[PDB]
């Protein structure tokens, strides 16, 4: 440079000091007190496809229980600040608070391995385009058929102290620049929702809203015909700053294309003129270029099983190292490898000795079996001003569940109190207010598990307890 | 224990629980009557090896 | 998906079989204001990202 020019250019300056998120290993002190908790045995019987309800009422007589649903359990732990220990001299309640930490988990499954089949009695299928002999004949009206398919195979298990977050493609509203005609394609949008117990997993047709994106109501099988298939948002759950929604996860997925079909309906977007050479006669009209495969999760094997094994959580993926804040845990489970649908039948008359189809009513049923076991460690937090600020910024309700805060009770300036509260020129002076809602997770449905009375201190009497004792060295019983 | 689904079939007999009307769109003509929604797979324990 | 009359693309081509060649742009590290910049001389040295 030989010239002196006026000004300067970009300079990336160091950012201002931020109060970073720290690991729970820095303010949550561990103790040697471990506890075993476990459910008795969790069974669920229902219909695999739809909930059988009364034809005139709406009471659900038989719920929907499919192997392709999300099992999101909401575990309830006893409050360690109220829990009754044999000796409470390990922590000082004037300056400390206790919390349960998750050390080991066993998600036990009960039924035999098996694959269940689902399908639509009127599925939107035109022809089988995998291997066509001649060009398709005339496509009439209502070319739907009865087609079944076994879905993609899926196992997963997410553990955290917040409910998991799932993604799916939904219907957004187009910008107010388009002349929207009827029968136009719905504009897509990725939506994040809390996965609740009973939501359908992605099954090989995509994580999408089959209620608002397919008014046909006949393109996917019966169980996902009007449901929302959700896929876990791993990109969002591992990127959360505190790591509460997910601090352990597994997943096994497999699928291949079994059959290759077509769709029936008016063409939405025709094939451009430069992608083919127009035909003549039979091939003068193009067949429907809307293809769709039927998924197939192949062989289910006992060796690819992720359940029935203990998981020892030593280093969580995020900053929350398995601390169950709020005395609460969330175990999400998908297992489409025990999805056998038992087909029953009933005889309308037990007399006839010749088979007649009109004599037997055929039903479908499905049974699930769970048994959850956790090993819980007891942790204590010494709440200084800094730890109190950090926790109040991380989760607002922790410091209010646990008696701590010393915040002002009334926080008020002046309240009005009219004399002659019974007059007719006082404009309805009733100081009598109702009470609002309290729990923010009331809008969701989870398989609630109450482990409040299920905590035990002698681990070697429980299978996961002695597995934990064995993996951690020490025995427990110097008896006899 | 290993297993896959070899064949996907249907069941015959009076339907015990009819499909709710809000799950599909009524047909006309051939498809005016629903086929059986009771499906059962034919299992197949795959190759046995030493 | 483009209009029959014009050629403005209404819906682009997005398939699982395309190359996704990303071109990552990085900030010039010589334009970083380090609190102790005396760690690199601007009259004889230059920085780069690895």
């Amino acid at each position: 440079m030989s010239l002196w020019l006026p000004s300067e250019a970009t300079v990336y300056l160091p950012p201002v000091p931020v109060s970073k998120v720290v690991s729970t290993d820095e303010y949550v002190a561990r103790t040697n007190i471990y506890y075993h908790a476990g459910t008795s045995r969790l069974l669920a019987v229902g219909h695999p496809y739809f909930p059988i309800k009364k034809p005139n009422n709406n009471k659900i007589l038989v719920p929907k229980v499919s192997g392709l649903q999300y099992r999101v359990f909401r575990i309830h732990l006893p409050d360690p600040n109220k829990f009754g220990f044999p000796d409470t001299s390990f922590y000082n309640p004037d300056t400390q608070r206790l919390v349960w930490a998750c050390v080991g988990v066993e998600v036990g499954r009960g039924q035999p391995l098996g694959v269940g089949i689902s399908g639509h009695p009127l599925l939107n299928k035109l022809d089988d385009t995998e291997n066509a002999s001649a060009y398709a004949a005339n496509a009439g009206v209502d070319n739907r058929e009865c087609i079944s398919m076994d879905y993609k195979q899926t196992q997963l298990c997410l553990i955290g102290c917040k409910p998991p977050i799932g993604e799916h493609w939904g219907k957004g509203s187009p910008c107010t620049n388009v002349a929207v005609n009827p029968g136009d394609c719905p504009p897509l949008e990725l939506i994040n929702t809390v996965i609740q117990d009973g939501d359908m997993v992605d099954t090989g047709f995509g994580a999408m809203d089959f209620t608002t994106l397919q008014a046909n109501k006949s393109e996917v099988p019966l169980d996902i015909c009007t449901s929302i298939c959700k896929y876990p948002d791993y990109i969002k759950m591992v990127s959360e700053p505190y790591g509460d929604s997910l601090f352990f996860y597994l997943r096994r997925e497999q699928m291949f294309v079994r059959h290759l079909f077509n769709r029936a309906g008016a063409v939405g977007e025709n094939v451009p003129d430069d992608l083919y050479i127009k035909g003549s006669g039979s091939t003068a009209n193009l067949a429907s270029s809307n293809y769709f495969p039927t998924p197939s999760g192949s062989m289910v094997t006992s060796d690819a099983q992720i359940f029935n094994k203990p998981y020892w959580l030593q280093r969580a993926q995020g900053h929350n190292n398995g601390i169950c804040w709020g005395n609460q845990l969330f175990v999400t489970v998908v297992d489409t490898t025990r999805s056998t649908n038992m087909s029953l039948c009933a005889a309308i008359s037990t007399s006839e000795t010749t088979y007649k189809n009109t004599n037997f009513k055929e039903y479908l049923r499905h049974g699930e079996e769970y048994d959850l076991q956790f090993i819980f460690q007891l942790c204590k937090i010494t709440l200084t001003a800094d730890v109190m600020t950090y926790i109040h910024s991380m989760n607002s309700t922790i410091l209010e569940d646990w008696n701590f805060g010393l915040q002002p009770p009334p926080g008020g300036t002046l309240e009005d109190t009219y004399r002659f509260v019974t007059s007719q020129a006082i404009a309805c002076q009733k100081h009598t207010p109702p009470a609002p809602k309290e729990d923010p997770l009331k809008k969701y449905t989870f398989w609630e598990v109450n482990l409040k009375e299920k905590f035990s201190a002698d681990l070697d009497q429980f299978p996961l307890g002695r597995k934990f004792l064995l993996q951690a060295g020490l025995k427990a019983k110097p008896k006899f």
